[PDB]
């Protein structure tokens, strides 16, 4: 993705739900999905990733501790193009 570029719609979308992706959290496969899918599907579930299956426990104790489970950079752009859907979700 360009810089200052408009992200497609679908690149913003929860690949798990289908919702705007609220506050993403990418794994360190790179794959990505939105913080209450991680929470239902991940942080108390399989500590897998969903799409690849990559292992995952110790990278969410890490970043759990430190707060920084969410991808601050990824949830500034999806807010910034999509401001009404992230509003919607948060409804
Ligand atoms: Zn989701
Ligand atoms: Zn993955």
């Amino acid at each position: 993705l360009p810089k200052d570029a408009i992200p497609s719609l679908s690149e913003c979308q929860c690949g798990i739900c289908m919702e705007i992706l609220v506050e993403p959290v990418t794994l360190p496969c790179n794959h990505t999905l939105c913080k209450p899918c991680f929470q239902s599907t991940v942080e108390k579930a399989s500590l897998c990733c969903p799409f690849c299956r990559r292992r995952v426990s110790s990278w969410t104790r890490y970043h759990t501790r430190r707060n920084s489970l969410v991808n601050v950079e990824l949830w500034t752009i999806i807010q910034k193009h999509y401001p009404r859907e992230c509003k919607l979700r948060a409804s």
